[PDB]
């Protein structure tokens, strides 16, 4: 819907501000995000401050239309505040304290980043609650980036043992609870706990799961700090945060229980460059994979149940990744079409102008050095004209649901079993064989309510609460059918085994119990057949079908051979399939088709690997991550976004193309 | 002989303990290891005792006929003694200090932990010395494992400087013994000596070899300890220690001569992925390797010249190696028999039941979670009904013997001039040319006497002292002939060279010098004919005929070309080969029967590469690590372990055959 | 011209002294080096001194008619020193202390270390100022070896902010030529600066930049307190040191500023290993590249515009790289020769006899370990002999320049865009093809002067001062031309964006801007084609000729298909080119050959890879790397230095031929 960019009046001289905001108005840019980290300019030393920048800043931003979305400068404390009070620097577990020189340098847990922050927000805040046409406020930006959610001080160490006090009561419930029988590594009492250290091998999974939910909800906090402020200062303001793709430390979800609107921050070069489970193709190089930036677009619209923004879009090459080719022509329109199909409608642009100045030379804008404009401003003003021609888009409702578990996805880091295995990767792939037959998908966590959706797909359930557990099972018996993952149903909230056999509290919901599991180097031949052969991945587990139904047995031709390795049973009204086996591509696709399938839904035929398209209100859009070109017949020219007989319509590389009318269709 | 298996009393309730012990019965266990990590659930804070639960678990594994044999829980010090004195802990070279949280978190010369040793042993012996049915005692728990030999703390230090101090008397002996007037490194007092911490480039030779031999001193004392204690409670009783397989730090043969019989882990699965060089095929990741178990096998009998234990025996998929596929259908009865061949009269299985609990969840058990039985079982229990059926085995001799010295794999260590150079593979290549013709090897240390042995192998002797050369002198002269491998005969006891060309003290008892060696990457033609082809691996070493006759020659065709290669020489009666090569399959084969051609030994032709033989006592054994199949015409059905016209007999994947008549043979 | 051997009597007896230095005598070398790491048999403890050795020793050496070299013993400070003045050690960024144990433990910048460097070289220089028949001095020894020219310590920070304070004046100057208002990295005062701790992401480039002079600076000022007591002992005396090969934290030429002589260790088979970039060949394994050897001796050479000597040089296999294989037979000659024809008058073998002693026993000497003679003596005499006979050669000049800036290779290195890109790497694709045509180069910093020279090629000139472009523009106005290379013109002197596009200062130098830049995975077709098709390497820069053309576009078929790669434009009298584009062998042959051609040199034909000629004084040099045989046809026997109809001479494998002539020719 509406367009922005991410301005830093901080670098440039006041004499470009006006001439770069009326340009920022002729591209359509209605938003414009800075303050991020500018308090070593406000505040050169304590007690001094320079506000006036921003105000005239601020000004020129109402002066041309555009609503300016502001942040808190917490993220980088100057050095003047460092070396004042030390203490609030953060430290890895060895001890070493992460000092000045970068960002983020700071602890979430030293009370004296707490009493400064109140100081410093509280100022920046009351500058602008009533008066000025500032839109609403993100927290401080990226939190946890650069690997600092957890440290390992002592501030931390006292806020971790009354996380641990408040949460277990007394200490022989949490040496139960987390059964610290072996290795004898029982705590006498809750002072005898320190955060994890350098030891010999390697640590209590509980422990660790402790510590990273510490963590987490520790920046919950610190994050309810921010919002509370806020909302003092104005109470029509909203509060907002940038969080990161394929981010593992964070919990979005209860972070986003304390905001109004989710944000994140989309470089797909890059980050299909960071050992995205193989090598990253050229058309990946050069436009990102539609599915990993689609499962965190999804991922972050169903969050609040509301649509999200883009805070930070990549404009063209970047710094970070180990190598930057220049992306396709008109990637940036490609990526903010499809953050607009999946239910973004703000698309804020990281950044204005190329920074001659810091560790981020390498990081392109809109602009080139020069104040020339770059690639990003032409795609930005094309991709502003069709956001405005193509309706006031709704908001996205899936019909199908991917529960995503922040602990499942701790717990199997603790303990993967297998040097190739990710939880990103085992959601990808069962995601994006969704998403290869064309549905909008909804992620989301146990907390939500399952009722709603046609089917639901959970690919790793490690840790199974008995409420979520009976929730699923009269789910199943009223509603729709459901497609778990491997590695479901093994340990409980305590992350500890059960005296039962897997899926301990599912295994009556579906038809087998699990003698046991194998983890395989992707060297060895990995196939199943039904009872034609797929092949799997990386991981099996043999199924003891007690209940019914074995449909895939395995050709792998080992001691496994001939075991059942995907399962269905039938145990009301609705079904549910196991699959105990990581599927490719081919497996994949056939059992989300077959599982959309049994929920009525109007999956298309196998969609080209690079190619994507989702309902959104009532139109619907075909991205193009794909360089060669497409072409859909059954469909004639009457579409809503197109570039500059009836046979089709043709995308070409890294286009768009709306259409009004939710497809049953295949294309090129 | 006897089975047996390494049960966790802490960790289940007493309710499943009768009838645990019950199925342990069952499957004909006579042996029962607990007491491990007991520490913290016997002394839950300092004065508090908790002896009961032990009496009854030992009541019960007498109440039903096997006699448990207990072990020292020092390998874990609970929270509360680390918190109390933290002196405890070790550090490595940059001084962090490895902290609470796993196992094995003590250092062997702090004082105040010999004291508490003292203590708590002293309390749980005298609780059992006369009159229970504990059999005997395991010292604390694989010594050493998570690279735990070496500790770099004060005490260390102070350890250090008196043990340098007994060994060479003043500072100037070891000036000169060292020789450290290369970058001015002499040390004016014994006290100007540091354990090696962190410095620009390498560290002394002599110095590294001085702290890991410190180190292992250390803990031989620390063990000596535990076994003065142990004998004064009971003059009865044995004492022991479980060690492990391909361990280069600690020296089983000195902490061996304090004890009565020695026992070792084997994970055949685990260790043959451990980078065992080159990739574990599948058959190795069902089944291993039969040459890196049987070598272990091999060191840890000859140790005290008596038969072994392996005090745990890998039950099913295990959790440390970075995949673990499940084993083949009886492997655990194949590894329980290939052990039984080569030397083992019990076989203890790690561990009962599956640990719902710790950092091991993913360690199987001979039973499930459930209290199921699994695999591990029911083959525990077949090879249980063959043991007893085949008779009272007897101790196995070796005609055939390979020097392991630890010093030489401590020196090349420090300097392999290559990075694909281990002495483990060195020593396989040499050690499984001698298996693969079918006799029983025995590794013992220079220290052992070498008469008695119709031919020996050293592969690597890299430190000679002169003593052992005029010993391997005159055993050539009056008995047997050798092979000497690469790189023997370089330095002395002090890690120093000599003034002459090498192999020093050994140049007349070979016919020939050594002009030079090279370090070649496995990436060039590396070959000798004789003077049909064969490839040689990683090194070569010209040799400079003096003495006489050279057999292979390098067709490597480099600067080396033509030069000798191998080498013999008749001394007196018997003789002696010299390989300057790292020899493959075939090579070391024909060295290997050539061998023992030369001393009228018994070896059978070629066996497949997973086909290992051995005899013990009357009776030979035929273990199959191969999942193809087996067939040995010549030998009709008269064997003694068989599974459930005359054309031999037939063994299928992972399956044992013990045959009576110590066999010249081929097979499939 | 003359041959030397570093001796070190610290280790002999003194029986062998006299024997040793006639041996010395025997092979012909005039120069005898010794007292690197002799301090601690001089000064066992503080206050006694042991000279007399090293006067005798001196005493043999003159008493055979050599002059010896000695060196301050600065480099290894004994263990009485450290543990008495424990500050003289240096700390890596986490503030770990690099200890004793081996060599270079000392920081340049701890005042006491300055102190006892004046009393034990002050009493070392005055021992030998006027009387004996010394040569000259050489400071430490490989100043900055196992990367210590930075350390993190106190005194270094100290030392860091009175340079800083030299260099910008006032706090605010630095503030704003570094700007460090992104991410609030604004100093408040000096202070506030602390060297580069760990920090959660990248460090400011031009705070690292600025570190990186520091530390080189400070070595400077370290010499000059060598080479000042120096002078003061003995006018006559030369000082010197010895560099390494492609060393990239100490810049040589300001240190070089303060002597008279340069020096430099060369190791061909062990640097070709180092991940020169690429597997190393055998025959490379055997003789190393031409080409980096070849621009080490350049760059050491035109450092002083004078001769230089190479004070180390590999006499056989050595210990340090991953594997040592036996070099070729005559390689030490072959690297006698390519130096002597590169310009070195001097060269000294390491060592004399393989040092039976310290952490290098496996580096060869010209000796064996017998005192026998090792390949090294013969090869030695024989390349001693031919340098006789071969005339008093005069100093090289090279027509054509190559442009090595340090500050662009700290700054590149600190962004290299990419994990494959090395500014030795291309700063050797571009000098290779000079090379490739048989021309002398020189390699110089943008102190020197540009005029004299035919063409200039300056493959990275990251930072472009404005008197450096100004220089330029006039030297290709008035005399020759030039060819860029990629990443010239992109930062300022301090490490800092310009307003403009690239190359900033030279933009109107060249017929173009750059549109943009790619860093691409050597994983893409990269080809070119000219306006036949080579193919390019891991860099691409889209060019915007805004004055004029073209020569070479992109055959890449991606995003930057058909845009221009390569570009020319002539100024005034004389010519510029510019490659946007790493260079593969053929393309950067063809460029080589075309800057050849406009500047009227004598270029020969395609030299094969591992050839390599050179014209000293009137006489010119083919070193064959290579292991086939060299055939020149055209040339009649008279040469001068030849190995032992008229079809040419042949030059066997890594032989040298030496012919008078500056030649224009093909072979082989
Ligand atoms: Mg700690
Ligand atoms: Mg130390
Ligand atoms: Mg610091
Ligand atoms: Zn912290
Ligand atoms: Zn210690
Ligand atoms: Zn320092």
């Amino acid at each position: 819907m509406r367009l922005g960019v991410c301005y830093f009046p901080e670098h440039w001289p006041s004499e470009e501000w006006e001439r770069d905001v009326a340009a920022m108005a002729d591209a359509g840019l209605e938003y414009v995000r800075m303050a991020e980290f500018s308090w070593g300019v406000l505040e050169p030393e304590r007690g001094t401050f320079d506000f006036e920048w921003l105000d005239e800043a601020i000004e020129l931003i109402g002066d041309h239309g555009m609503q300016a979305v502001l942040c808190t400068p917490t993220a980088t404390p100057p050095k003047w505040l460092v070396d004042e009070r030390p203490s609030i620097r953060q430290e890895d577990p060895d001890g070493t304290v992460r000092e000045h020189g970068s960002r983020r340098h700071y602890c979430f847990n030293s009370d004296a980043y707490r009493e400064e922050t109140a100081r410093i927000v509280e100022r920046v805040t009351e500058r602008y609650a009533d008066s000025p046409h500032v839109a609403g406020w993100q927290t401080d930006n990226e939190f946890g980036c650069h690997e600092t959610v957890r440290c390992y001080c002592d501030d931390c160490a006292d806020a971790f043992r009354t996380w641990l006090a408040d949460r277990y009561g007394d200490i022989d419930r949490l040496n139960e609870a987390w059964g610290n029988a072996f290795w004898s590594q029982q705590y006498g009492s809750f002072d005898e706990i320190d955060p994890p250290g350098p030891t010999p091998a390697e640590h209590h999974p509980s422990r660790l799961l402790a510590y990273a939910r510490f963590s987490s909800d520790s920046v919950v906090e610190y994050n309810r700090l921010h919002a509370d402020l806020i909302r003092e200062a104005d109470p029509d303001w909203f509060v907002t945060h940038n969080f990161m793709g394929r981010f593992p430390t964070l919990n979005a979800y209860d972070v986003s229980e304390d905001l109004d609107r989710v944000a994140w921050d989309s470089y797909p070069t890059g980050f299909v460059q960071d050992r995205y489970d193989g090598e990253a193709s050229p058309d990946q190089l050069r436009a990102g994979d539609p599915d990993q930036v689609g499962m965190d677009h999804d991922i972050y619209r169903s969050a609040l149940d509301r649509p999200f923004w883009v805070m930070e879009q990549q404009p063209g090459d970047v710094n970070w990744p180990p190598h930057c080719p220049q992306p396709g022509e008109g990637a940036m329109r490609l990526w903010a079409h499809h953050a607009a199909a999946h239910g973004a409608d703000a698309v804020l642009y990281f950044r204005w102008r190329r920074c001659l100045e810091g560790q981020e030379q390498y990081h392109a804008g809109l602009r080139k050095a020069d104040g020339s404009p770059d690639r990003g401003y032409a795609d930005a003003a094309h991709t502003s004209e069709e956001f405005a021609t193509l309706d006031g888009a709704s908001h996205v409702d899936a019909p199908v649901a991917v529960v995503f578990d922040y602990d499942s996805l701790w717990a199997l880091n603790a303990q993967p079993h297998a040097p190739d295995f990710d939880y990103w990767a085992l959601q990808e792939a069962f995601y994006g064989a969704v998403r290869g037959r064309g549905v909008q998908v909804d992620v989301v966590p146990p907390s939500a309510d399952l009722s709603g959706y046609a089917a639901v797909v959970a690919p790793a359930l490690h840790l199974v609460t008995e409420d979520l557990a009976d929730r699923l099972t009269d789910y199943i018996a009223g509603g729709g059918e459901v497609l778990f993952g491997p590695r479901t149903g093994v340990k409980d909230a305590e992350n500890k085994l059960r005296p039962m056999s897997q899926p301990g509290p599912l295994t009556d919901l579906v038809g087998a119990t699990v003698d046991q599991h194998e983890s395989l180097p992707r060297r060895l031949e990995t196939t199943v057949r039904r009872v034609p052969p797929v092949s799997f991945r990386t991981w099996a587990e043999w199924l003891d079908p007690d209940a019914a139904e074995p449909q895939y047995a395995y050709d792998v031709d080992g001691p496994a051979d001939g075991r059942p390795a995907v399962v269905t049973n039938t145990v009301g009204d609705g079904q549910v399939t196991y699959c105990g086996v990581w599927p490719e591509s081919d497996l994949a696709d056939a059992l989300a088709s077959d599982l959309l399938d049994r929920a009525g839904v109007r999956y298309a035929e196998r969609l080209p690997d690079g190619v994507r398209i989702g309902y959104r209100g009532g139109r619907t859009w075909v991205t193009n991550f794909t360089s060669d070109r497409l072409r859909l017949p059954e469909i004639d020219p009457e579409s809503l976004a197109v570039d500059d007989s009836a046979d089709g319509i043709v995308v070409g590389p890294y286009g768009v193309a709306v259409i009004e009318g939710d497809c049953v269709d295949g294309l090129r």
